[PDB]
């Protein structure tokens, strides 16, 4: 199914099995059937600031592709601005440009675990995403802010509010990193 997808990986300190966003993001490329005639993967990183792991276009295979995944590295930040990453995959990463395709539709995944610094422009962020068409998956990795015996009630929120309507089907809340490969499958289908 021809579908353009950019994953919006928030690579600030917190997530900490990083080798865990990793077999997440493994374990969701890996049941994908990539090819410019069906399925497309980007990958966007940003903490404080934004870089492209690798455009739309950048790769043929599903498999190439997880190659490709399994070697990103955290970024690492200490800010976490969710705003400024989402703008910025549709800004960039979604352009004929950085490989996205005339007409297919526009997906997008974001994973993240805390709240944006860039918080405020979020609702611009993401209505001008809603105008562009853009489905929005939004996961919420709730582990350091349990961790830290924290509150998430403000934090899930902001990242429900970042999920294309209806927000319990594109929103999960993930208890911590590890549970993130036990989300694969809804994800995945979800996707589809």
């Amino acid at each position: 199914t021809q579908l353009d997808i950019v994953i919006v990986l928030d690579g600030s300190n917190s997530i900490y099995p990083w080798e865990s966003v990793i077999a997440f993001l493994n374990d969701l490329l890996k049941r994908m059937d990539i090819g410019p005639k069906q399925t497309q993967v980007g990958i966007v990183q940003y903490g404080e600031n934004v870089t492209h792991e690798f455009n739309l276009n950048k790769y043929s295979s599903t498999e190439e592709v997880l190659v490709a995944a399994n070697k990103i590295g955290r970024q690492g930040g200490l800010q976490t601005m969710t705003a400024l990453g989402i703008d910025t995959a549709r800004k960039e990463a979604f352009t004929e440009a950085r490989g996205a395709r005339r007409g297919v539709k526009k997906v997008m995944v974001i994973v993240t675990d805390g709240e944006s610094h860039d918080n405020y422009r979020l609702k611009q962020v993401i209505q001008d995403c809603e105008d562009e068409n853009i489905q929005r998956f939004s996961i919420a990795i709730l582990g350091h802010y349990n961790r830290g015996n924290l509150s998430t009630e403000k934090f899930v929120e902001e990242i429900k509010s970042i999920a294309s309507e209806p927000t319990e089907k594109h929103f999960f809340n993930v208890s911590d990193e590890l549970a993130l490969v036990t989300i694969v499958k809804a994800l995945g289908e979800r996707i589809f």
